[PDB]
């Protein structure tokens, strides 16, 4: 079956807000056909397979997500199922050509230490950068709050993309792992 856009997250100036466009019944049927006529908008898509929901982030003209969510699946589109352009399991990274109407985030060149994880609810969670692929949460959170947010963006204060959220370190989450925008460009 195909990955399906079921909603999205829009970044408005210094804010993010979510919208739902599809429920479980529509997700299951569109996953089967791979045919999706819904208009696309936003930098972050809420995506779903038959059985898992997660996020996808547009960067550099590619809609990126995690392999552990998408597998090798196509993504539903107005012209039917679209094959992945990029698949790297070692990076836990897949990507498809970005849908017409999504807006690509700008890769960050700030070097900032303050990062902001966007969750699937448009919650913006502060994070302290610790290198290029890890971040420490300012307040620990039950991992429940972060589940379903893989493939969403870490942003810098200016709103640029720093990386794709991959996994969380926990024992309550204390830290997060993300794929740096630099690794996406190397893949590309
Ligand atoms: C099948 O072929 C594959 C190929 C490559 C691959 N690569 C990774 C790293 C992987 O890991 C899985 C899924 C990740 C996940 O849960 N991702 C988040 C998420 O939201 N997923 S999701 O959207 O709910 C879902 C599953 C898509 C629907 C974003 C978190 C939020 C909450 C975590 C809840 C407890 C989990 C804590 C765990 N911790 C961790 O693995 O930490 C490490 C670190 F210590 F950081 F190094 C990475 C290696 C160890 C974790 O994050 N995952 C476990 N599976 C695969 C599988
Ligand atoms: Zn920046």
């Amino acid at each position: 079956g195909s990955v399906v856009i079921v909603g999205r997250i829009n970044l408005s100036g210094d804010t993010a807000y979510a919208q739902q466009t599809r429920g479980e019944e529509g997700c299951q049927e569109t996953s089967q056909t791979g045919r999706d006529k819904n208009q696309v908008e936003g930098e972050v898509q809420i995506v779903s397979t038959a059985t898992q929901t997660f996020l996808a982030t547009s960067i550099n003209g590619v809609l990126w997500t995690v392999y552990h969510g998408a597998g090798t699946r196509t993504i539903a589109s107005p012209k039917g199922p679209v094959t992945q352009m990029y698949t790297n399991v070692d990076k836990d990274l897949v990507g498809w050509q970005a849908p017409q109407g999504s807006r690509s985030l700008t890769p960050c060149t700030c070097g900032s230490s303050d990062l902001y994880l966007v969750t699937r609810h448009a919650d913006v969670i502060p994070v302290r950068r610790r290198g290029d692929s890890r971040g420490s949460l300012l307040s620990p959170r039950p991992i429940s709050y972060l589940k379903g947010s893989s493939g969403g963006p870490l942003l810098c204060p200016a709103g640029h993309a720093v990386g794709i959220f991959r996994a969380a370190v926990s024992t309550v989450a204390k830290a997060v792992a993300f794929i740096p925008v630099e690794s996406l460009e190397t893949t590309m």
